[PDB]
This record gives structure tokens, C-alpha cells and sequence, in this order.
């Protein structure tokens, strides 16, 4: 089911062009949410499991939630100056279908 | 780009048990949102690039938002026995990333 994952990560592979000797905890969501399906969703699942819609161009519809964060906090870490750095909003805190 | 898309299918398709004659209008949202990745998404993205996230339990995280409605209407038809059904909130009518 979806929830928050909690791995460990060097700071240079965010992204961002900072460096720093410290791993960091960033936290992500994924998982299931078929059992957050709407009428709609359920409606969509089933035409597509009959065949019954073309594809669209580009990625396939989903057919159910996604697993999103709903709330973050900054990462932070001594770089390689031993400044302290943080970056707003980059780790989930909470998730939801 | 995330869009409303509408195609006609059979109503036994739609998943509630209902039989028609008529094709009915079923509109669902699909198509990127990459171009709408919050700082999380643009990290979480960077991360899985790099090979730095080893993959959770089940589906693998989704790293931009889902393109997924925002509104509905119901879908309406002729039943066989001729007598007009509704349900509703099947249909879509927005889309959002």
C-alpha cells in the first residue's frame, strides 16, 4: 500500500550541484492504491481490461490514485566547505493515495 | 501534455452490469506531467537516475505528479428494456497534474 520510505542518499545525486560527506535521509512515497479507486477510476479499469478505449498519445491513463507526497521538510547537511546547507521542501513527510 | 481525452465504448464495458445498445462517451484524463515536478520530484527524480534509491515494495515511486480528473459528470443511455439510466460521477470533465 502506499506509504512513506525513508532510504539514505548522497547529497550530489539531488540534483542541486551541492556537495557534502554526509549521507542524507530522504524520504519518498510509493505503493498501491487500487483500494482508493473512485467510480470513475473503476469505470476507466474496466474499459481498459476489455479493450475497449484506444491508446492516447503519450503515456497510458492511470486508473487509480497515485502515491504522492502530501507534506515535506528540507534536507540538510555540513558540504564539503563544512557550511551548513539546507533545501526547502525536498523530503516527503507524509503521503497519500 | 495531461489532457481530457473522449472515446465511445460499450456500456457492459463501463463495470456495473448494465446492458445498452447505445455507445456511450467515457472521458479520462492521461498524457506528462514532467513539466509540473515540484523540488521533492525533481530530487526523487534525480535520485532513481542515479541509481541512488534501491526500489521499495511493489510499484516504483512516481516522480511527477499523475495526470488524474478533477471533475466528473455521469454517463446516461438507453437500457435495453429501453428505459433511461444515469450514473452517476463516472465521466470525466478536467484534468490536473
Amino acid at each position: 500500500g502506499c506509504r512513506l520510505r525513508s532510504q539514505l542518499v548522497p547529497v550530489r545525486a539531488l540534483g542541486l550541484g551541492h556537495r557534502s560527506d554526509e549521507l542524507v535521509r530522504f524520504r519518498f512515497c510509493s505503493g498501491s492504491c487500487r483500494r482508493a479507486r473512485s467510480p470513475h477510476d473503476l469505470s476507466l479499469a474496466s474499459l481498459l481490461g476489455a479493450g475497449a478505449l484506444r491508446p492516447p498519445p503519450g503515456s497510458r491513463p492511470v486508473s487509480q490514485p497515485c502515491c504522492r507526497p502530501t507534506r515535506y521538510e528540507a534536507v540538510s547537511f555540513m558540504d564539503v566547505n563544512s557550511t551548513w546547507r539546507t533545501v526547502d521542501r525536498l523530503s516527503a513527510t507524509a503521503c497519500g493515495c
